[PDB]
């Protein structure tokens, strides 16, 4: 999975995405 900062999980294949009010996001990519 993703972890990143090691504090929010994501499914295999998102990439960790930090939102305009630090959001952490898992957004999809190809």
């Amino acid at each position: 999975v993703i972890h990143c900062d090691a504090a929010t999980i994501c499914p295999d294949g998102t990439t960790c995405s930090l939102s305009p009010y630090g959001v952490w996001y898992c957004s999809p990519f190809s």
